[PDB]
């Protein structure tokens, strides 16, 4: 690929993100997601940010189990990770493959140790979108 020199790599959106073990109202709640190489941190509104994030935790040794349903296009993430005072699980829904190859990719990566830095980021993307085809019947 083409690429010179530039800032980190980080992506920025806000995907599905749902509690009901915890006081929430009209279902899902509009916030700020940020994914950092081996970082990850959001926020309860844009206004917070960058001042400090609701709860950051080092992706680098949390769990990252895939709930994607071809059946009907769905694509979901379930990001264990341990805390202090209980636990951290966030559920993160995808609207297309799409955006789930590429953040799910990057939470392994960052699982592992490694960065989307990195050139395997893209060799996760892929083996992604096709294995999912295979899936189906």
């Amino acid at each position: 690929g083409s690429s010179g020199s530039s800032g980190i790599p980080e992506l920025k959106d806000h995907l599905r993100i749902f509690r009901p073990r915890k006081l929430t109202l009209k279902g899902y709640r509009q916030h700020w997601v940020v994914f950092k190489e081996t970082t990850l941190s959001y926020y309860k509104s844009q206004d917070e940010a960058p001042g400090d994030p609701i709860q950051q935790l080092n992706l680098k040794g949390c769990e990252v189990v895939p709930d994607v349903n071809v059946s009907g296009q769905k694509f979901c993430i379930k990001l264990l990770v341990p805390s202090p005072e209980g636990m951290s699980e966030i559920y993160l829904r995808c609207q297309d493959e799409q955006q789930y190859a590429r953040w799910m990719a990057g939470c392994r990566l960052a699982s592992k140790g490694r960065t989307m830095a990195d050139s395997s980021y893209t060799s996760e993307v892929q083996a992604i979108l096709a294995f999912l085809s295979l899936q189906r019947t």
